DNA sequence: TTCGTGACATTGTCACGAA
DNA sequence: TTCGTGACAATGTCACGAA
DNA sequence: TTCGTGACATTGTCACGAA
DNA sequence: TTCGTGACAATGTCACGAA
């Protein structure tokens, strides 16, 4: 654990989760009836400006399967911050044709490493080309002389 | 246009839109007080199962501030469509670090071509240096061995 | 032929010639009794310092039958003569073991030129030997600092 | 010394010599005079088979002018005879050219070496050069095999 | 001094190719 | 046949170097 | 089990070169 | 205008190997 907690917005995040899930609907609560989980909607909907009240409420009506999909979304969103207060972790996301993909990602798995690197890889051997092509001819028509004199 | 329209489902998407985006929150309607605008929330907010009106619709009833972020917003959800039925049409999403994408981008800004270009370019390239290592690897095997 | 005679002195060394093989113990004449025989002998010998004279008496009195070997013997000297003059012209010879000879002597029945010339050549090829003995040390080293890079 | 000096033969052999350059026109006597010659001449000339008479025929009756000439010519043919036994030992003379006698000789008297000797070396690297020119159209020929 | 030895000069045939 | 020509043969010397 | 983290999925946006 | 389109932003899971 190199990122620290904290306490303060850490739990107003989710509170945000449970959110953007019952929105579309989603059962928030651990319970099955629509009778006593209806009635949770709003016990927790007050708790908009209420800071780590909010963990109160997982004890009482959270949803055990979900403990896991947001354990990992929260996690992930948590290191996006950190990553963000500068640039060289701060990471972007890129589009790029199907075929292109298969073959990149291909490369990755196939030349055991991860695709960051096989991509920084699959550069530098690019950039060497150029002065490899003449390195190779060179020592092949110089010596294409000797034949003769 | 390289893609057809399709009215009965078509603008079906920009409803699943217009409740979408006001989910969140916004104001999708084209009035304001508390009142009329609220009205147009379930007047709208009911075409689910006769959508073919949607448009009706939002021709007299939608935010003009969201008119352009729609054609928009919509135009695509349309190509992602038809690209996303066979495979060479399909694609794919990465996450790769800042610097590399620095060099990298930095590449395709200097040749211009697509992001994509420069995966093919430079594995095209990148792999015909892995080429002449070998040429010449082959060469001092076969140079040397008759030598001594 | 190609050189000229000397009609006067050539008779001199001609003469020269049944005489000092007559001592030695060999026909001159043509005649089988020791009376013509030794005849021609005494004769002979008078004509000390007579040309012309030669010429008749070897008709009339000397063998007919190793006049063969006189003309071998007395051709060989007109050459010896005219040759032994200027110095490059003059020839000379040297005692080589059999060994050698072999070879040598060999190259030319094989070779077809001169035995002369055979050695002409011989040397040549042989003096460069360090001509074609460098190519080697050179062009080889030209190889040895491309094949280690 | 290594030849077995045997006087039996080698005595008449000296015979032959005085009899050749007499029957030439050389003195044979330690005489001061003209007709005190004509002894040697028949006096010896008779002994056609004589072993120890022609030997002390000198020491007590013959031109002195001689005495180095014959005792050398002598070894010649006494060397020349155990010789004219085994091919591997006898000799054969050439006829050679001036010009070309000047460029052997030298290399030969230079070297520090016999001519015959000279010749055995030089052959070696007469071969060598025909040798080396060889293993060039080897590697020139290896190098074309697989670069044009 | 004696001797083994290498370098030539001499001088003589012998079998040949082009007058 | 006639010759210039080349390959060796044979035999004597000479100046050296080790005995 | 809790993390960090990497591989991707959806879906929203907006300048852009023709159409 | 209207399309097709490409580079990223936001962010929600999932199955990993070290803590």
């Amino acid at each position: 654990m190199k990122y620290q907690q904290l306490e303060n917005l850490e739990s107003g995040w989710k509170w945000k989760y449970l959110v953007k899930k019952h929105r579309e609907g989603e059962l928030i609560t651990r319970y099955i009836e629509a009778s006593a989980a209806q009635e949770a909607v709003d016990v927790l909907l007050s708790l908009e400006n209420e800071p780590v009240l909010v963990n109160g409420w997982i004890d009482k009506h959270m949803n055990p399967e979900l403990v896991n999909r947001m354990k990992q979304t929260i996690r992930a969103r948590r290191k996006r911050h950190f990553n963000a207060e500068h640039q060289h972790t701060r990471k972007k996301s890129i589009d790029l044709e199907f075929i292109v993909w298969q073959r990149l990602a291909g490369l990755a798995q196939r030349r055991g490493k991860t695709l960051s690197e096989t991509i920084v890889q699959l550069i530098e051997d690019a950039e060497n080309k150029e002065k490899y092509a003449n390195k190779m001819s060179s020592l092949k028509q110089d010596l294409q002389a000797l034949l003769g004199k």
